[PDB]
């Protein structure tokens, strides 16, 4: 696909059997998803953004599916009012900018 | 040109006579930068990201070059880490994602 911008960017991601809607976010470093409970341990993560820190919750190696295409890697989930999908994975399906 | 995500999309703009290096963020719906005399009257605002809000002073219709490619709109000011370029002025130059 070819995502144009006049709308935010929002995808569904599957994310175990799930769907879940999620913004492609090119000015994301990470992955961060709403509070969710995953199996598995995690780290403790604090990560700012526009108007300060919040603190997440790290996991590593989850399988995200961004419109069918398989993506595998890190997320940080805590009180995140959109799912945020980051460059971790966006660099996995292979998305670009173009202009 | 055809961005890739393995680093962070950082460009040149050109704004006020003033080269600096901003981000292209399609998960930010307005395009924020760092403190800077731009000319003007402006309007004091408050606009949210993922920490909460923070203050910023709206110029309105501001003449911007991205990678050569012009765009005139809104520009916020204010307290931001890095300068954005959103999607108000990403769609005036025709950035798409592509996957
Ligand atoms: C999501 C996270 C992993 C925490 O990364 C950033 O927030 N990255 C920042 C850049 C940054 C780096 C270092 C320090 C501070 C900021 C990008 O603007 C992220 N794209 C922005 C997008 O996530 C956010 C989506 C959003 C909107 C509203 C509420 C919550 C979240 N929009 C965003 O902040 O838009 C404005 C900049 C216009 C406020």
């Amino acid at each position: 696909p070819q995502v144009t911008l006049w709308q935010r960017p929002l995808v569904t991601i599957k994310i175990g059997g799930q769907l879940k809607e999620a913004l492609l976010d090119t000015g994301a470093d990470d992955t961060v998803l709403e509070e969710m409970s995953l199996p598995g341990r995690w780290k403790p993560k604090m990560i700012g953004g526009i108007g300060g820190f919040i603190k997440v919750r790290q996991y590593d190696q989850i399988l995200i599916e961004i419109c069918g295409h398989k993506a595998i890697g890190t997320v940080l989930v805590g009180p995140t009012p959109v799912n945020i999908i980051g460059r971790n994975l966006l660099t996995q399906i292979g998305c670009t900018l173009n202009f």
